[PDB]
């Protein structure tokens, strides 16, 4: 339909390939174009290569899907702009492989100081973990767990380092560029998807037999329900104005309690 769309229906087509042939690598064809990207921009655009490399995932399906964003039509506030994708200039979908799976870990060991030479992403990533520790602690444990205050303190914590760049008042957690790039609760859309994509990709592979019918629904969730169309509305387990419910709500309560929640990227 789109460039955007081509890449993803074709990675698609190979995941479900190679699942079929030897149950891939983990992801393959989603491990190649991520690295693909991701040694892209670190060669060619260091400044966007920094500003989402604390958002990447070692699950490299959901990488994929953050970082190219395949099904957004509604917007032009893409994660990295489509000049720098499809233009003359532009990474056009082009292999830049070669030990895969080495150069996806590697790309987790350049969350330092050196590499943005400071966000404290970048200066003490576990640090940022014990900061996120305490909010959900905060949520979870001392406050009360109900459909109407549980969902408002998640977009509260979110809020807080969308327009001020801190958690538990203590930063700057990403860069700028990050900052501005996930205006109007769309780090909250992406963490989301992540829970829900981990849930079902962990369980595609954990089963015994491949089925296509489960990697479908997987490819129909990110086209349908959260394309990037519209953030806010594309929250489910996270929005507030959605509260069947208590599994909803079931599934809030696992969100708060992952590592998903306010998410940011460490080296091992």
């Amino acid at each position: 339909y789109t460039p955007r769309t081509r890449i993803a229906i074709e990675v698609e087509k190979a995941f479900d390939d190679c699942m079929r042939q030897n149950w891939c690598s983990v992801n393959n064809p989603y491990l190649a174009k991520s690295v693909s990207l991701l040694s892209f921009l670190s060669l060619n655009h260091p400044t966007e290569f920094i500003k989402v490399l604390p958002l990447i995932d070692f699950d490299p399906l959901v990488t994929f899907y953050l970082l190219l964003e395949p099904y957004k039509t509604h917007g032009d506030d893409f994660l990295i702009p489509e000049t720098i994708l499809f233009g003359p200039t532009g990474w056009n979908g082009t292999d830049l492989y070669q030990s895969a799976m080495l150069e996806f870990k590697k790309f987790f060991t350049q969350i330092t100081r050196q590499t943005f030479m400071v966000p404290i992403c970048y200066s003490d990533p576990e640090t940022v973990h014990s900061y996120t520790n305490h909010v959900r602690t905060e949520i979870l444990h001392h406050n009360a767990v109900n459909k109407v205050t549980t969902p408002n303190l998640v977009v509260q914590a979110y809020n807080e380092l969308e327009q001020t760049n801190t958690i538990r008042h203590y930063g700057p957690i990403f860069p700028e560029s990050t900052i501005n790039a996930l205006r109007f609760w769309k780090k909250l859309w992406q963490d989301e998807q992540r829970f829900v994509i981990h849930g079902l990709h962990r369980t595609l592979m954990d089963q015994p037999t491949y089925e296509t019918s489960e990697f479908a629904e997987i490819v129909r969730n990110l086209r349908f329900s959260r394309p990037g169309n519209n953030y806010i509305n594309e929250l489910n387990i996270t929005s507030p104005a959605m509260y069947a419910p208590n599994d909803r709500f079931a599934m809030l309560v696992a969100f708060i309690n992952s590592t998903d929640f306010l998410y940011t990227a460490i080296p091992e």
